């Protein structure tokens, strides 16, 4: 079948001057551009980071203008199916776009990370582990696993994970940072984890200072 | 108390130089600058308007870069007093806005529109009913009436209303738009209507087309 050619804007690094490659990963109805803003602020720490976001290939459900990377069937009336179909659909995008990206900013995958929020840390943690070769590493926002019991059989590579939640988020419970860090560190990964006290569904300071730490320690 | 102040984007008429505005009004967790680039295809038909959009005061509960005008329960598990106090300091905010933008323009508000997409078609349906004069109109898309029993005493201008809903809006039910319709037409509203037929919580070309007619004749 077919997949689909993801959008995305860059930052950071000058281009044929990657040392490493930083994957943002939005949430549920927003776009690149949103996350792709984080590079400001990490780009002076991170020198030799080239920045990219993806937009998700399917206009939101639930609003006019952003992107999903599949439907959320409490929030939107889809179907379970659809839901499914709709992830297996995404995430064989977004492993194409992952290759794309490597090969044009010639790096190999161990330079590369994920930084999601919300849905698009279930995408990371969908499609990172299921790839042949281990990337430096995965940051996970205010997001959940997926398919924590399919993880043991299909993981073909357990990159590092740190995991960010806000622990009065009203959107996606605090306790899915535990219930998906525990699915992976019994899986084989080396699991982080950062609590961000007070903070709803959001990236805080705090949250961004660790990613930061995590980042700069797992880049080369 | 305080008004906050809205940041917004402008696009359009050259400053100085507009005869009429319109003003965007975003959904709950987007901005403005999604809506205002409808700014594009509608500006060689209306020659000497004005574009703008601001940002809803608050952050969005459920996203990590989105405004709200303010929160909605089901959702994002805020209280109906939270809901409530939200909308009528949006309110508060808008109104300020909406007198800023006109003072600056050096226009009256029979040449200011309204044009809502969901939750800021609520806050346009709220907000220009009780200024004390009457604007151009508003263009409310895929939204609904928040307090249609409060409409008919605390209304104090009348502009008229086009409503655009697509009868398959998996998100705010189409039924809301002949409920919003009816309440606006009792209430003594000038009110017109275009089902935009398959389409779900989004804006197709029909629904842009009846809008850029209704203005087109609308606006000075
Ligand atoms: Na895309
Ligand atoms: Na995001
Ligand atoms: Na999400
Ligand atoms: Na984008
Ligand atoms: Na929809
Ligand atoms: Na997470
Ligand atoms: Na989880
Ligand atoms: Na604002
Ligand atoms: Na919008
Ligand atoms: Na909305
Ligand atoms: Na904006
Ligand atoms: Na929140
Ligand atoms: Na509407
Ligand atoms: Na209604």
């Amino acid at each position: 079948i077919m997949t689909r050619k993801l959008t995305f804007g860059r930052r950071g690094a000058a281009p044929g001057e990657a040392t490493s490659l930083v994957v943002f990963l939005h949430g549920y109805g927003a776009d690149g551009a949103d996350l792709l803003g984080l590079a400001e602020p990490l780009a002076p720490h991170l020198p030799g980071t080239a920045f990219v976001a993806p937009d998700a290939p399917e206009p939101c459900r639930a609003n006019g203008f952003g992107f999903q990377w599949f439907p959320i069937p409490w929030l939107d009336g889809s179907s379970e199916t659809a839901a499914a179909e709709g992830m297996a659909a995404a995430a064989r995008d977004l492993d194409a776009f992952l290759d794309e990206r490597l090969a044009e900013e010639g790096l190999p995958p161990e330079a590369l990370a994920l930084v999601g929020f919300s849905q698009g840390t279930m995408m990371a943690l969908h499609v990172a582990p299921r790839r042949a070769e281990e990337i430096a590493g995965i940051v996970g926002f205010s997001g959940r696993l997926l398919a924590p019991e399919r993880l043991a059989e299909e993981a073909r590579s357990k990159p590092p994970v740190l995991l960010v939640h806000g622990d009065a988020d009203p959107v996606v419970p605090f306790a899915d940072m535990s219930l998906a860090g525990e699915a992976l560190a019994e899986a084989g990964f080396t699991t982080y984890g950062h609590v961000m006290k007070g903070t709803g569904h959001g990236i805080a300071p705090d949250g961004l200072s660790v990613a930061l730490a995590f980042l700069k320690e797992r880049l080369p």
